[PDB]
């Protein structure tokens, strides 16, 4: 059985790398008991002296302990004594949206397709574990290296806060139905975000008006330079009827073909 509780004396806290919902997040080192020292992200919790806040903070770490996939951020462990910390693997290049925005004129198309392919393998793995992510968006993706992205936020995930309406499948908005097919819809939006270099979907459109546009058959437009076969795949993720959406295993196979076709120019 994997380690869950880890010793604070084995963590060296480094620089602050941003803010989380419960408190600041720092970069650091985990001095692994039998392996080399690992670079980690240490999530801190400001009010975790309250066991009620501690329970909410640790809920995501409980979910993460069940996963082991190369394109899903790894939980290293937690420290339940005050101050409560969640120790994740560090993805050195940070948040996907910022990374793509900064490199909009330098990242080749094959890298953007590779990120979408890697994410489809992580979502097929989640489906195989009976989890619905419910929050698939570029903001929840992290960059380990130029050729490796990882799904890193599991706050809304469920073993089967403001709603991300602009990413949600119509049956999720209308009936609170969350399935692997509704994750496919969200993944289509996340692929659109990657191909748009981190631009958000439906900018300047009110959340309450998104519903109407989707219901009327309106969809996110073809990103400039997106291969037509890839945009067609995105539109299939946005079929109104969830039964007409592709499955994650089909998305993975089709993205592999699209990636291969781009690498051969
Ligand atoms: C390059 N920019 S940076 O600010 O230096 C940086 C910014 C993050 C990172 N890696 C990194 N690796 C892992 C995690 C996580 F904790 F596992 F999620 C992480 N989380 C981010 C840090 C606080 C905000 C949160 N995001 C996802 C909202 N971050 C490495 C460097």
């Amino acid at each position: 059985t994997r380690d869950y509780e880890i010793q604070r004396e084995r963590i060296e806290l480094g620089r602050c790398i941003g803010e989380g919902q419960f408190g600041d997040v720092h970069q650091g080192i985990y001095m692994s008991p039998e392996n080399p020292a690992l670079a980690v992200a240490i999530k801190t919790c400001k009010n975790c002296t309250s066991d009620s806040v501690r329970e909410k903070f640790l809920q995501e770490a409980l979910t993460m302990r069940q996963f082991d996939h190369p394109h899903i951020v790894k939980l290293i462990g937690v420290i339940t004594e005050n101050p409560v910390w969640i120790i994740m693997e560090l993805c050195t290049l940070g948040e996907l949206r910022s990374f793509l925005q900064v490199r909009k004129y330098s990242l080749d198309l094959a890298s953007l397709i590779l990120y979408a392919y890697q994410l489809s393998t992580a979502l097929a793995y989640l489906e195989s574990k009976r989890f619905v992510h419910r929050d698939i968006a570029a903001r929840n993706v992290l960059v380990s290296s130029n050729d490796c992205v990882k799904l890193g936020d599991f706050g809304l995930s469920r073993y089967m806060g403001k709603l991300p309406i602009k990413w949600m499948a119509p049956e999720s908005i209308n009936f609170r139905r969350f399935t692997s097919a509704s994750d496919v819809w969200m993944f289509g939006v996340c692929m659109w975000e990657i191909l748009m270099h981190g631009v958000k979907p439906f900018q300047g459109v009110k959340n309450n008006d998104v519903i109407g546009r989707i219901e009327n058959g309106e969809r996110l437009p073809m990103p400039p330079n997106c291969p037509p076969t890839l945009y067609s795949l995105m539109t299939k993720c946005w079929a109104y009827d969830p039964s007409r959406r592709p499955r994650f295993t089909e998305l993975k196979a089709q993205l592999s073909t699209i990636l291969e076709e781009e690498k051969a120019q």
